[PDB]
């Protein structure tokens, strides 16, 4: 009755580090500011500890092999697991939400930047509103953006037209809106999907832990 103890501390300590990280990515996803140097730093911590909670995971089932509980320490660590994976996949289904609205909501301001070269609409504004699960729609603009839906607080965006304008040469700002969007906020719609996908897992086999009794 050991290592569990460590593993699940280790866990715990990240899940605490990852409540402050991946609320704080949320937090600037849902205002519709993306800050480049604040979000790099912040989903580079995210994806580092996911990649740790992975390890401590497949780890944790080869502990739940060797060790058991017949330990309170192991069950206080559990409880601290379940409880923030549960809160961090919350914010997380949110954080993939906030990303594929704000990427998409990206992609119609690069068509309204953009002169209408191909048959398309027009680069119009619009307030719609959507607060559900879905997203991920096929490339909106030229770029590489497979995307969809809008962050419910900046409530915002225009309706859900695409181009077909696949032809480039020189860009400028709208080089850098995909660039500082598309690649941190992909990085963290990668790292979310790892990340809300293992700590449902986590929670849905965890019941397997039994208290001091066993």
């Amino acid at each position: 009755m050991t290592r569990l103890s460590e593993i699940l501390d280790q866990m715990t300590t990240v899940l605490n580090d990852l409540k402050t990280v991946m609320d704080a990515e949320q937090q600037q996803l849902s205002v519709g500011q993306i800050n480049g140097s604040q979000l790099q730093r912040i989903t580079e911590e995210k994806s580092s500890l996911l990649a740790t909670l992975d390890y401590l995971e497949q780890q944790r089932r080869l502990e739940q092999n060797a060790q058991r509980s017949a330990n309170d320490d192991i069950a206080e660590r559990w409880q601290a697991i379940t409880e923030k994976t549960q809160h961090l996949r919350d914010l997380n289904q949110h954080n993939g939400w906030l990303l594929e609205g704000q990427i998409e909501r990206n992609q119609q301001a690069l068509e309204v930047l953009k002169p209408h070269q191909e048959p398309t609409l027009y680069g119009a504004d619009g307030q719609t509103s959507v607060s559900h699960r879905g997203g991920k729609k096929i490339s909106i603009v030229l770029f590489q953006g497979p995307s969809a839906g809008l962050v419910p607080r900046g409530s915002g965006g225009i309706e859900g037209m695409a181009q077909h304008g696949a032809l480039e040469t020189l860009k400028d700002l709208a080089e850098k809106e995909v660039d500082d969007a598309a690649r941190l906020l992909g990085e963290m719609r990668r790292g979310c999907q790892q990340a809300e996908e293992q700590l449902k897992m986590l929670i849905d086999y965890q019941n397997e832990y039994r208290s001091n009794l066993n």
